[PDB]
């Protein structure tokens, strides 16, 4: 009865503020791909895809046009979409960029279907929309700026902000953490992430170090898809081992958690399958005793999060902020959802002519 | 001292012959991105990607255009690059089509790296050219085509064809394998591929069936990704698993090969990483004990597999014969490394120009 | 086209300096037969083999001379060199001895292959030169020597000593650990070698020990072929396991890491299988996340971690200076591979004169 | 009380009869290394060394002259002087070459040990002489001589033979077994030997074609150091992997019987450590509830087996009978051990003479 019409998409490069300093490399603007999924009621479901870097940013816009025809004149059936996508690329490789623009497909599409029902997404999955605790997500900012922008998150109601690290010296990552710590106080989070930074070896000696210094969480210590690094490294500490930002699909969820890679975990919802996805990983998570959080797209992570189990941490991270409406708001450092069917993306169609690529 | 100084690619849809019915879909034409890449020391170095699928054409070239700029004034060093290259996308995946671009460029780099010493790709690495057991590889044919397809092989010498099943009954799959036996007597070997078509449970059903006609291989059963599930299938066997033509790089071989999901291994060129990711794979199999075939590419496999400790069968599939000259060639089955610099492939830019995408 | 077309053995017992005093034995003079491997090309290849004791010294060389027979008409093609020694030698056992000679072989072979095309090993291997931190390899040499050993190391810009421990009570080895420390500081790298002289037990005592002092590392422990005891070592301990400078071939690496023996791992180039064996051992390392370091041959070494894609730290340990040219050099406590052609090993014909054994 | 000293050595090329036809390599004549080590107490003890290859005679000869410095003067003491054997060679590497001419010391030392008490060795073990059946040893002699082989060995009163198969095909492996079979009825032992020809999966294919034939044990099917490889092609018989010929120390075995690689095993007197690595060997294989048989040395072996708990069969292949006395009897397919102090080894100095490398 409801079927798809149509797709557009449109690849902007964004402004954002502070410039994501990464654990490894850092990142100016944001590049992204915005979806707009046309169907025969008279809705248009939204959507956005995070490109990491520029390099990939014509790529995979062009990949969602040439995809555009697999998906027209089909059901609005999600579950059903997703199914099929995964039987026409098993050849190519159902994963990567291929993978992420199924996900941006899929978090349109059940967008679109909450807006059919005119019922938010959260209410759609079944579950009430409750707040969820955000951090404060930084970058690899220095002992200064990084002491800067937590006074100013915890002035924000923030109750915990995020960090990168990785210095050259074990000396500076513990100076920067110092820092924060006095500036905030010890009844406040300080979540530190090395972006696959370090060795096994060396992760284990910098993680102990800062496990005596008191940090919520040591994410993505080493090479993301080294699992069995991982679960070494985990083995020597007390502290959370956090992971899951890279799992291209549920089905690189289960591998890692099959070894105990980790204590907790935080999917991405593009990386991860986009809503379809999420519910899977999310019943994964359940059966292992994971705690799981978010990564990236705050917007319909508040959503995915509050009809997860094990629901932990929302990860405040706004990329797309400068095209879209401030729906998703912040009280007290925890995201509410906003009361509007589907996932609460309204686009700004004036900015986003300014920024396109 | 010697340094990449342009990056071309070209983007055609060749014309095959048969036409790779498989056990899942087929394919009429192949969607090919050809590369070149330029050197300081006046040579071009050559490769080509295989997209599988048109979906991806435009989506792969533009993403190898788009990386040009990494790439350009860097040193002629494939190792080296290939290294650089997983550090500049370890946020975005490097997997899926970043991994197979990354691979495609590697592949030139080599070939470029083997003119620039006027030496023969396999000599390069160390080895002495020596023929090559193939396998003339068929596709999901029917009875009477695959039995026609299969006197024409051993008319041309060939000692073995696989061909593709997975029909909507089992026996349907038998039937084709033994008229194709009949057709060519007990001394010749038969390849089975699955295409990942099947359960667990049914690719045990159907394996000890086929195991009973005399298969020489039972290849992709299952779902790629589900190394646990071929585990399962493999060990209610006596014949032999196959797989590895999706393993994106020698880190999810690895990890396939730590379970024992298999006894055979068919590393991609494109996606196993290359050359250098080759190198690798083939040390994982040698401290593994298996056996390592190739899949498609059949002129850098040939060289490729020379220099492998446990090289096994090459497979005969030609998807870029109209656009290169007849380099490679087969004597009795056997296929013969020329003696060219590099890998030996040589352009056919009149033809070329027939099929530009 | 290339042939071999000569074998040259010349065993010497050259003067080196300080004496290994080894934690379980000592050594005052070195024991090495140099090798030249003859070809068809006017170029003759470099290599020299350590004998550890001049006990073997006569039977290494005798062995060789023996076995110049099997390789003489052979082509320069290492890799295949390599495969065939393999099978020749299966019922007698390919290690050992049998294995160090092929192994000399093998690096005379690359090292001519490298002149062949005018070409430095590293690049020959697809890869930069790049330069290596290094540490300066002392021995057993007591708390003041030691200390006084270590003073001049800094002074000559090294950033890390390796010393040889194993007293006959603990308490003596902590006064050589602390003594050094005292003089050079806590930014500096100590590495302690144990020289398998303890039971499991005793170097959990000791191990633990020592990690309090912060050693960079334990090296070899208990006896060498005890994985499982080293492992057991290893799992009491934050710090890391060292070990694999007797492995003999990648086939003993694949069995110790297979268990998780170690943290850290140091191939020989001579007992891993030369060049060919380290491609191999170096693929190892990196599927198993263990950086990889060297033992002896810094000559060699140079070139081949700059390959490695794991690389960790050279040794300094010249045992062959006396009878070569200067041409590896250290700036800054990183060792520069020269700008010559294969691995930079030139004779000093009129010296080795004056040790010919 | 009783020192050693002295040892004399002699290397010695003994011709054979039929020539070891091996399924990988072929043996025309024997290349030997006889040990004489003297005694303060007016007694000689003897022992010979299997080189398998004329190329590594010269060179462990070479190296058993420049270890009899180590040990003369030391006392007559098997266990001890094993022991410090194993202390000085630890750096160097206690396997190999090295490890054989220390079993060639252990086995004189025993066998003069045996003298200076005027007793068998056996006896000195604490066991009785008791004979053990045996089972003549062939090569890889054909369908014809196989046959002509074995009716004279059951001729001879032999129960069972074994052969070398490995043909390119199976059906060439199974010929030469059906002849075998014929010519010797169902009441008569076949063990085959495929000297570590065959890949994994082969083996697999073979060793089940073959295990319908009746054969009584498959030995060393794949690579002898590839133990996991062992274990799986086992996993898949009924039949007995047998294997142990090429373990260079009880070291070897324990890893071996670790996994599971076999249900049978047969160190060799040399490469397992001598009189005093057996006594070892014997009691893993009583604990692992493995059948222990014998490879070479059939005169030290039948004094070996019947000390050994889980003895089963000795080995007939004559290596030495040209030099020595034929004190070694069998009687009725079992071998007699002779009713002489120590091994019972006599040489035939006229004839060494004759054979004096
Ligand atoms: C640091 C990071 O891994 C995170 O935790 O959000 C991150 C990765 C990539 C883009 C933005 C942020
Ligand atoms: C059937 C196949 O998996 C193979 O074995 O080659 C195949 C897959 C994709 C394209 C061509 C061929
Ligand atoms: C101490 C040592 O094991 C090392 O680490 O280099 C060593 C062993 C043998 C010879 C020289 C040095
Ligand atoms: C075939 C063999 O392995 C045996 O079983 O004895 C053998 C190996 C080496 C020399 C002689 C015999
Ligand atoms: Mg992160
Ligand atoms: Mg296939
Ligand atoms: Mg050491
Ligand atoms: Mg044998």
């Amino acid at each position: 009865e409801v079927l798809i019409t149509g797709l557009r998409t449109r690849a902007v490069n964004v402004p954002l503020a502070y410039p994501v300093h990464t654990a490894v490399g850092t990142v100016g603007t944001a590049p992204l791909v915005l979806i707009d999924l046309a169907t025969s009621a008279g809705v248009v479901g939204h959507s956005y895809l995070f490109a990491y870097t520029p390099v990939a940013l014509k790529s995979l816009k062009q990949l969602l046009d040439d995809m555009a025809a697999m998906i027209v004149n089909e059901p609005l059936a999600p579950v059903s979409l997703e199914a099929m996508l995964a039987k026409r690329f098993c050849l190519a490789g159902y994963t990567g960029l291929i993978r992420m623009a199924a996900a941006g497909i899929d978090m349109a599409a059940w967008d679109a279907l909450g807006k059919v029902h005119e019922t938010p997404l959260v209410k759609l999955l079944g579950a009430n929309a409750r707040p969820v605790q955000a951090y404060d997500s930084h970058s690899l900012d220095g002992v200064k700026l990084a002491t800067e922008r937590a006074v100013t998150a915890a002035e924000l109601g923030f109750r915990a902000v995020k960090t990168k690290i990785g210095y050259p010296a074990l000396d500076q990552d513990l100076a920067v953490v110092r820092s924060i710590r006095q500036a905030v106080g010890d009844d406040f989070g300080i979540m530190v992430d090395y972006n696959q930074s370090l060795d096994v070896p060396a992760a284990i000696k910098r993680s102990q170090a800062l496990q005596q210094e008191g940090v919520t969480w040591i994410e993505e210590p080493t090479l993301q898809h080294d699992y069995e690094g991982h679960q070494r490294i985990q083995s020597k500490l007390n502290v959370p081992v956090q992971m899951g930002e890279n799992w291209l699909g549920p089905e690189e969820m289960f591998k890692a958690l099959s070894i105990g890679a980790c204590r907790l975990a935080m999917p991405n919802a593009m990386k991860i399958g986009g809503v379809t996805g999420w519910i899977r990983a999310s019943a994964l998570a359940q059966q292992f005793g994971i705690p799981m959080s978010s990564h990236l797209f705050q917007e319909i992570s508040a959503h995915l999060l509050a009809a997860t189990p094990t629901a932990h941490w929302l990860e405040r991270l706004d990329l797309a902020g400068s095209v879209i409406e401030p729906t998703l708001t912040f009280e007290g450092g925890n995201a509410v959802i906003p009361d509007l069917p589907g996932v609460g993306i309204i686009w700004r169609e004036k900015e986003i002519g300014k920024y396109l690529v």
